[PDB]
């Protein structure tokens, strides 16, 4: 019953006009001089502590999200925490050129159920980017207009939110009859059609590449030197030798900080004990190996020496590397080689990737809203750092986690297993003892005499201390002493949030700048850097199943001895997982969405980031970082001339500000 006159704002609000409103009030709520709590006047801190109790119900916590069951998520995402448009054109663009692409590889009579949709599809994205561009035209022409324009910019923000969800109707139609829809190596070759082939197609079978994985490729932060040989991997002093000619030895390899080390052991449920047989896609193995890696005496390039496919020696005989003329072992390496590379994309997947970036900026996102003001300086730091954090992380638990999904097809554990083994390496991983230069201690690959060619190692460490030096500039202006940081009741509840709710492992109370200062860096580089670095490589390192496969369709090698190509194409995945693989490997590394250091808004208007005249001062802090950044960017640059492949993942112009896809 109705028509009550209190029902009259009812009538005409909707959720367009809610994000009209919303754009249009978060370019006033930047006209605020950022300020800390203490320093900030009565109706300063008034209105701080208004803001911050409605943003406790807009921003909630969960630890009961779908498929993300334990892991503190966002109950939902906020209105404004929806992509931009800029970030919908350049997805969309992604996703309707790989559904055209795979269209376009099935057979005329399969591919009619699609086609129409796809190229209507097609159509309207084109449409959609001539009004962003003729927005963009308008707003040049007249500067003092571009205010009133946010308007158009909303609307087609809804336009392309409409396109994007009449993408995923055609992809669940797709996926549908997916199963129906479906050198030994050629389908692998198929699934890609017009897409070219990733530079590992052609080199991952040479055991070099395989070991440079260990540095330059998506999980550079497993490897780590080995001083004695743990009791269950019994590679003797005779096995070692034949590999690593007859004046080598392991004693004096381990020494000389030559030895270096991939357990898998971590992996759990990951690597399931037998076979793990499913629906969609068949018998299914994955495991937890162990790889023993070593640096000739003049440290040319790692080499690999010996693999066991599992934590039991008794259950795991030893592979060990073999020559040229070693005919009757040679299958049996490649097999090995090929349960490494298993094991590798379920770690790196789940946990590096995952677990590491995505979930734990999902926590820092949800903690800097509900406790820091927008007005406090550290809000204003590091929202840009969230931007899309929160959708991408909804994306990957509703659309990617379900039983059927891409990760139930991809990965040989069963989805129950994932989910609970991704999320119990996200509560787990330390906050502080994750940070790089830990990492790189903890792990003894720190010293780039010892192991010359680490790029993960040598770029980080260059972007890293480009962004602390940034925060330790930024801290400085806000924070006269250590007196203020402890006097900051905004900053305490962020912590009080982060080590409470937000179940980050090793935060602790933060009583002084120079520990907000590797705070801020750690949070800011796992956003940009960090994320960058296990994500980007996903397109050429990832999409071609040979090279690396999160399934095995056979058992880990029985014998270093007897093995056939016959056998080792019996761990190939069947084409329905090669499909899935490029076509999401593909979508998440090629949006690159906002740059670490621009600090500006990745949609329209643009305006900067920071309104603070000290910040922003000519040859102040954030003028100084940007530099920094294009210095970082020629080091790399020279390195990658020097380098037997160019690494190009940390490279700041390649760096996005925060995790969005
Ligand atoms: C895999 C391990 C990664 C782990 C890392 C996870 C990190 C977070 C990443 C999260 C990513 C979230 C995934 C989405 C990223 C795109 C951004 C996005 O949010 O997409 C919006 C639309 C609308 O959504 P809606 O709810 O209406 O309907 C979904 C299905 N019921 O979703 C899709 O287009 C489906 C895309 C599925 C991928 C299709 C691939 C191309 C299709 C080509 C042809 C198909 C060939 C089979
Ligand atoms: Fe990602």
């Amino acid at each position: 019953a109705n028509d009550s006159i209190f029902f009259s704002p009812l009538k005409y609000l909707g959720a367009e006009q809610q994000r009209s409103i919303d754009a249009s009030r978060s370019l006033l709520d930047n006209l605020i001089p950022p300020s800390l709590p203490q320093y900030d006047n009565l109706a300063g801190k008034l209105a701080r502590r208004a803001v911050l109790t409605s943003k406790k119900l807009v921003y909630v916590w969960t630890e009961n999200f779908a498929n993300v069951k334990g892991v503190p998520m966002a109950r939902s995402v906020p209105l404004g925490e929806l992509p931009n448009v800029d970030w919908l054109l350049k997805t969309a663009g992604v996703i309707v050129e790989l559904i055209v692409n795979f269209v376009a590889s099935l057979p005329a009579s399969a591919a009619a159920q699609f086609e129409r949709i796809a190229a209507g599809l097609s159509g309207d994205l084109e449409a959609a980017r001539q009004v962003h561009e003729a927005l963009l035209e308008e707003a040049k022409n007249d500067p003092a207009a571009a205010g009133s324009l946010l308007l158009r910019f909303t609307e087609l923000q809804t336009r392309v939110i409409a396109l994007l969800t009449r993408v995923g109707l055609l992809v669940d139609d797709i996926l549908k009859s997916a199963s129906n829809l479906v050198d030994g190596l050629n389908r692998f070759r198929a699934v890609f059609g017009t897409l070219r082939l990733p530079e590992v197609a052609d080199s991952f079978r040479d055991d070099e590449a395989f070991a440079y994985w260990r540095v330059a490729g998506p999980n550079p932060l497993l490897i780590r030197r080995v001083d004695a040989l743990p009791a269950n991997f019994p590679l003797g002093e005779e096995q070692f030798r034949r590999v690593m000619g007859a004046d080598d030895s392991l004693l004096e390899a381990a020494a000389s900080r030559r030895l270096y080390l991939l357990d898998y052991a971590e992996l759990g449920k990951l690597a399931p004990s037998g076979a793990v047989d499913k629906l969609l896609t068949g018998t299914g193995f994955a495991y937890a190996p162990i790889a023993l890696f070593a640096l000739g005496k003049d440290r040319a390039g790692l080499l690999p020496v010996a693999i066991q496919c599992g934590q039991d020696p008794a259950t795991h005989p030893m592979f060990v590397r073999p020559a040229e003329s070693e005919s009757d072992l040679y299958w049996g390496w490649q097999m090995a080689k090929t349960v490494v590379q298993v094991a590798e994309e379920n770690y790196h997947e789940m946990f590096v990737h995952l677990a590491q970036t995505h979930l734990v900026s999902e926590a820092f996102c949800l903690a800097t809203q509900r406790t820091l003001a927008p007005s406090h300086p550290l809000h204003v730091l590091l929202a840009p750092h969230f931007e899309g954090t929160l959708f991408i992380n909804e994306g990957a638990a509703r659309i990617l986690l379900p039983s059927a999904g891409f990760i139930d097809v991809m990965f040989a554990a069963p989805i129950q297993d994932t989910q609970a083994t991704a999320g119990g390496n996200r509560l787990g991983f330390d906050f502080y003892r994750g940070m790089l230069p830990e990492s790189l201690k903890a792990r003894n690959v720190d010293d780039p005499a010892a192991l010359p060619d680490y790029p993960y190692r040598d770029d980080g460490l260059l972007v890293w201390n480009a962004i602390r030096q940034w925060a330790a500039d930024y801290v400085a202006v806000y924070y006269a002493s250590d007196g203020d940081v402890t006097a900051d009741v905004e900053l305490a509840a962020w912590v009080g949030e982060v080590i409470g709710s937000g179940k980050v492992a090793g935060f602790r109370p933060i009583t002084g700048r120079s520990q907000l200062v590797e705070v801020l860096t750690m949070v800011i580089f796992t956003a940009s850097a960090q994320h960058a670095a296990v994500n980007f490589p996903q397109p050429s390192m990832m999409t071609y199943a040979p090279a690396i496969c999160a399934m095995s369709a056979a058992p880990a090698p029985d014998s270093p001895s007897g093995k056939s190509e016959a056998d080792w194409l019996k761990m190939m995945p069947p084409t329905l997982v090669a499909l899935e693989k490029v076509n999401i490997y593909h979508l998440l590394g090629s949006v690159y969405h906002g740059r670490l250091g621009d600090y500006r808004q990745t949609g329209f208007p643009y305006a900067p980031v920071f309104s603070d005249r000290r910040v922003t001062a000519s040859g102040g802090p954030l003028e100084r970082f940007q530099a920094r950044l294009k210095e970082v960017e020629a080091t790399i640059r020279t390195r990658n001339q020097a380098r037997r492949k160019p690494y190009e993942y940390l490279l700041p112009s390649r760096i996005p500000a925060s995790t969005n896809i």
